[PDB]
Parts: C-alpha cells; sequence; structure tokens
C-alpha cells in the first residue's frame, strides 16, 4: 500500500461552532457577492478588484494588510470594488508548500487541523472588520470549513480544465473565476464557465464529515481570469480575442485580468506596467474588464522558507509581491480610469 | 446556496462487505500490478496493451467483451500483458454523461448506490476470471470503492496538471499512466509523473466514509500517456522528442501510446494506422514504447442517448471504438511487432 497513516480530522462543524459568523461577517460577505453579481451582470460600473498576498503564511502580517487595505477599500468605494486575497491553498506546479491549511507550521509538520483553525478564524476576523476575502478553491473537501465566509473563488490555471473543480464552483455560493491554462489557452476557461453553469451531481463530504451524494444547480457568476501563457494577454488585441471568443460560446463578453503570474512574467514591478495598459483600455472606453488581480504584501518581493534564517516581516513565501505604497498607487489609477470610463 | 439536495451515500466498507475480493481476483490485480512493475523497470519487453470501450455503460456487454478479451490474453501472453478498459467514470469537455457509477441509468437519476454496486460487482466478476482491469481516477471519492479491483489507472489529460488528481495518484496501490494535456503539452505530464512520485499529506475520505488526513508515500510506478494535442503526437518524431524530455527531467525513457482519442484525430478506424505506424516502430526496434491505449466495443462507431432510441447491444455511447474484428486484428499486430522487436 502507499498510505503511509491516516490521521483523525476534525469535521467543519466543529470548527463552524467554535468560529461561528458574526453579523458583521454575515453581511460582509452577503454584500460582497451581491455587488460582484450586480457587476457580472452589467448593473454597475464598478471594477472588482481581488487584491493581496500571493498567500496566507502569518494571520499577523495579513491582519495588518488587511487594515490597510480596508481604508484603501472605503476611499475608493465609488469606483472599486476592493476584495482581499486571503489565500490559504496553493497548487505546486511539481512539489512545495501547498499553503497555510495544508502545513502551516511551515516545516512538514502538516498540522492541517490548526491550519484550518488558523484559516478559519483568520478569515473570520477579515470579514469581521468589514473586508471581503478572495481565495483558490483548489481543494474538494476544504470548502466546508470556509465558504460561507468567502465572497469570490478562482479556479486555478492547472485546474480549470478538471471536471472535480467544475463541479465544485456549480454549487458554490460564491462567484467563481476561471483562469486560462497555464500555456494560454482560452477554451478551457470558456468551457469551464459553461460546465459550472450547469446544475451537476457529484460525491463530497458534507459538513459532518461524511461523504456524501450532492446536486447543485449551477453557478451563473462564473467569469474568465486572463493570467498569461507563454506570453502575457492582458493587451487590448488579447481582450478582444477573449471577448469574441465567449461571445461565440453564448457568454457575456468580460474578463478579469489578473497583473501577476504569466501576465507579469513572474516580474512583480511589472505588475505596474501592467496597470497602466489595462487602465488606458478602461479609461479608453472597455466595459468588458470587470475585474483585476493583483499580488501585493505589505513589504515588496519574496523569500524562500528553504533559506533558514528567520522569516522577513509581511514579505511573500511564494510568489513576490508589490509593496504597500505601489499598491497605493496601483488602486489609485484603476480608480481613475473607472471614472474616465464612467465619464 | 447552490446545493439543491444532498442524499445519503453508502461507504465504501458496505461495498467491500457485500462484494468481497475473491482469492483469484486478489491474485489477478497482484500478479497485473507486478507485471506491469517489471514492465516500467526495463525487466521484462512485453507491451502493456490497455483496451477496451471508451466507457462502460453495460454489465452484459461489458462481460462478453471480457470473454473474448481473455482469450487473446492468453493466446498472447508471451508478447503482450493484456488490461482490460473498464471505465466509470468519464471527464466530459464542457457536459455530458459522466459514466456508470455518476448515472448508471444514464437518464440523469444519479442513483450512484446503484452505480458503486454495478461497478464493483462488474469489476469482481472480471478480476475473477483472470482478466486485469483499467480505469481512470478522475473522482476523489469512489477510488476506495474499487482501487483493491484496479491493476492500472489513467489520469486524464484535462487532470494530469491538478494536484489534487497527482496527490491521489501518490497513494495509489497500482501503476499510473499521466496523459498529456489536450494542447498536446508534454511538462505537465513529466511534472505530473515526478509530483507523484513523492509523498503527499492531504485530506481524503476512508473507506468509512469519513474525511481524513492521509500521508502517501509516494508511486514509483508511473509513465506517460501520449494521446495527442492539436496534431497527433505518436511518430517517432514526438517518441524522440518525449524520451529526451524525461531523460532531462531523470526518467527513464518510457511511453504507453494512446491510439485513440486526439492521437486518431477522434476517428476510430484511424487506430489502425496508429496501429500501423507505431508497430512498425515497435518491430524496428524502439524499446521505449511499454504500452499502448486502444478504444475498442463488440461492435464499431458510437450511438447517443439523446435521441431516446433504445441503444444498441455492444456499441459505445461516448467515443467511437474499433469493432471485435478489427480488435483481434490490431492486437496479433501488436503481438507481433513485440515478437520482432525481440529477434
Ligand atoms: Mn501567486
Ligand atoms: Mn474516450
Amino acid at each position: 500500500l502507499r498510505i503511509k497513516e491516516i490521521k483523525e480530522l476534525l469535521p467543519p462543524v466543529a470548527l463552524l461552532q467554535k468560529f461561528p459568523a458574526t453579523e458583521n461577517a454575515a453581511n460582509t460577505v452577503a454584500h460582497a457577492r451581491k455587488a460582484i453579481h450586480k457587476i457580472l451582470k452589467g448593473n454597475d460600473d464598478r471594477l472588482l478588484v481581488v487584491i493581496g498576498p500571493c498567500s496566507i503564511h502569518d494571520p499577523v502580517a495579513a491582519k495588518e494588510y488587511a487594515t490597510r487595505l480596508l481604508a484603501l477599500r472605503e476611499e475608493l468605494k465609488d469606483e472599486l470594488e476592493i476584495v482581499m486575497r486571503v489565500y490559504f491553498e496553493k497548487p505546486r506546479t511539481t512539489v512545495g508548500w501547498k499553503g497555510l491549511i495544508n502545513d502551516p507550521h511551515m516545516d512538514n509538520s502538516f498540522q492541517i487541523n490548526d491550519g484550518l483553525r488558523i484559516a478559519r478564524k483568520l478569515l473570520l476576523d477579515i470579514n469581521d472588520s468589514g473586508l471581503p476575502a478572495a481565495g483558490e478553491f483548489l481543494d474538494m473537501i476544504t470548502p466546508q470549513y470556509l465558504a460561507d465566509l468567502m465572497s469570490w473563488g478562482a479556479i486555478g490555471a492547472r485546474t480549470t480544465e478538471s471536471q472535480v473543480h467544475r463541479e465544485l464552483a456549480s454549487g458554490l455560493s460564491c462567484p467563481v473565476g476561471f483562469k486560462n491554462g497555464t500555456d494560454g489557452t482560452i477554451k478551457v476557461a470558456i468551457d469551464a464557465i459553461n460546465a459550472a453553469g450547469a446544475p451537476h451531481c457529484f460525491l463530497s463530504v458534507t459538513k459532518w464529515g461524511h461523504s456524501a451524494i450532492v446536486n447543485t444547480s449551477g453557478n451563473g457568476d462564473c467569469h474568465i481570469i486572463l493570467r498569461g501563457g507563454k506570453e502575457p494577454n492582458y493587451s487590448a488585441k488579447h481582450v478582444a480575442e477573449v471577448k469574441e471568443g465567449l461571445n461565440k460560446a453564448g457568454l457575456p463578453a468580460q474578463v478579469m485580468i489578473d497583473f501577476s503570474h504569466a501576465n507579469s512574467s513572474k516580474q512583480f514591478k511589472k505588475q505596474m506596467d501592467v496597470c497602466a495598459d489595462v487602465c488606458q483600455q478602461i479609461a479608453g472606453g472597455e466595459k468588458a474588464i470587470i475585474g483585476v488581480m493583483v499580488e501585493s504584501h505589505l513589504v515588496e518581493g519574496n523569500q524562500s522558507l528553504e533559506s533558514g534564517e528567520p522569516l522577513a516581516y509581511g514579505k511573500s513565501i511564494t510568489d513576490a509581491c508589490i509593496g504597500w505604497e505601489d499598491t497605493d498607487a496601483l488602486l489609485r489609477q484603476l480608480a481613475n480610469a473607472v471614472k474616465a470610463r464612467r465619464g
């Protein structure tokens, strides 16, 4: 057998009971989801902005970032719907740290029970403060522990074509963005949107920690996310092709543009260049761009865990992010671009 | 919420108790896994042949097919290690029938409990007759109900890059083949092989139907499956590039070639053309080709569930397959090629 050991896992209900949603938290989620729904439906000209760390590895830095971002969210609420990237799960090209939930202590001790408690506690605090959260839905079992506190979700480039993730999206209570393939393929995301919009029947683990048969209604609040491929795909030229592709597929011609990952060629400072281009498109009247994604942290760059020496505070241990000063500038640029488009 | 209904699911132990593996079925699995391991280690010059229906939709036709295939398995055993495709799970491009387990009655009744009982009983019958089984591991929960009766597994083109599928493979007791991406991307499969070979810690459902924390050892019996992209990738030029790519990644230059799907341009009869070329490669001395995959049924072609017309017996309701006559001829061609390669 290739199973070394099997260990006890607290059921979702244990986490929901220990960390119940507060009225403020529930309101934050309900309002954010509705706001995003209105944008996708075309009943609001504001831009959805999913911004924050590539991954959460420290609740302290996470809450500090959340407090700073909440101020920006309030300041620019007329042009932007700001949602924090609160990513607890990370897909790896091969192997590596999978996130706070899988290995919170970042030492391969895999204390997942601790990870889930730490994650829900933080997610609860952030929502309670009035700031919506976004994250990648990678795992099929973790959703039950945190989905009630998520206002928007993403299906990664490496899983957009996966039927199991499309099934999951079809039953999520929040809007969902599907990233194009790592090679830049757009079709897998368009297909994912259509698939997730239909009802599905599949096996899933309930809040009681038991497997069961579930039937979903389908999720109409799904959209594509352009995150680049071999080459970036954020330009007006690419946006134009994607819009036609969506229409041809019978879908609304709308897109979210990720400024990071392949669109910045893995160079964090380049997110500022992507921003400039996207702002020009938006300011120029491009109504298709309904959202953007940015990897930002308190301090720019990133650091390695394999290094050894203590970790620098508020610095990413996964993908490099832009610092807070550039983050303030970028959010401002976007807000102004939205105003320009609005006229 | 987008969750319409939640229904009770029999736990794996219920199916294991109702349908225990017989001594002969257990032997079939044990011997097949060992034989494939020997081929993957370069200690056997025979060819692994995973052949059978695109999908199983009728136990009666499946068993008739199994008897016919078993006869050839015994007759050609000195050259081929024949394993029947007994696929109960199907990944769709968008939406569609997902296979016998998900909807055994093929009418959207999704009687999965019936599906699991029918599936395991069929696997038990086929294995007890001495014929090993192959299947795609798409779902994260169904493995516990059938894995003990699987001699080889596949991770589909649409899920090879998925971390959750790589995790699953890392803990499977049988050899696993990773298909290249739908766009022909080879790198995702090479990365998958390395990822699956390492130990993983993740959440999964136990045989008791409860979620838990699992630790895997890693699966060293993984290989790539060439199934085409925008263009077929079965020719010597492509095999050469893949052998080089595997070696560059520190892996043995071995490949399984799927004659169907993108390699036949989804035209079932071209599987015979792919066979002719692959046989020439094998007979010519290509040792890297350790296996092939072929979509075959009692009757050639396919049919749709959409018309409402009664289904023809022994004919695929998913991808088109070659019929029995062509199957017998193809298997003999492969056996002759392996004999020639040996000289
Ligand atoms: Mn990232
Ligand atoms: Mn097929």
